[PDB]
């Protein structure tokens, strides 16, 4: 009935911020519940954000209240998340689903969002530089 699309994960540090995103297709996010669910190595998905059309209520699995931030827009069709405050424990795969009760279903595609250190390295061996060049 219902499908939807998430990525945009990202690698960060323990400390970082990282914007995700879901596409969903089917529905009005300012008229329907919708939520951001993670699953870490293996684990059964777990509801880390809520938010409810018109008034504002929002809601969260408690531990990720002050952690994650859950947001959309209510003509775009997306759902959007900030991950701050990273703990080794944001780094999992991100869903994002209606809700319909109490639990999520989660029918987007999986975004791999990872933290680590000292993780910098892109290679160039050309002298990535700034603006002391265009062509």
């Amino acid at each position: 009935d219902v499908q939807l699309q998430a990525s945009g994960g990202g690698l960060v540090q323990p400390g970082g911020s990282l914007r995700v995103s879901c596409a969903a297709s089917g529905f009005t996010f300012s008229s329907y519940h919708m939520a951001w669910v993670r699953q870490a190595p293996g684990k059964g998905l777990e509801w880390v954000s809520t938010i409810n059309p018109g008034d504002g209520s929002t809601y969260y699995a408690d531990s990720v209240k002050g952690r994650f931030t859950i947001s959309r827009d209510n003509a775009k069709n997306t759902l959007y998340l900030q991950m701050n405050s990273l703990k080794s424990e944001d780094t999992a795969v991100y869903y994002c689903a209606k809700y319909s009760g109490g639990a999520l279903d989660a029918w987007g595609q999986g975004t791999q969002v990872t933290v680590s250190s000292q993780s910098e390295q892109k290679l160039i061996s050309e002298e990535d530089l700034n603006h002391h060049h265009h062509h």
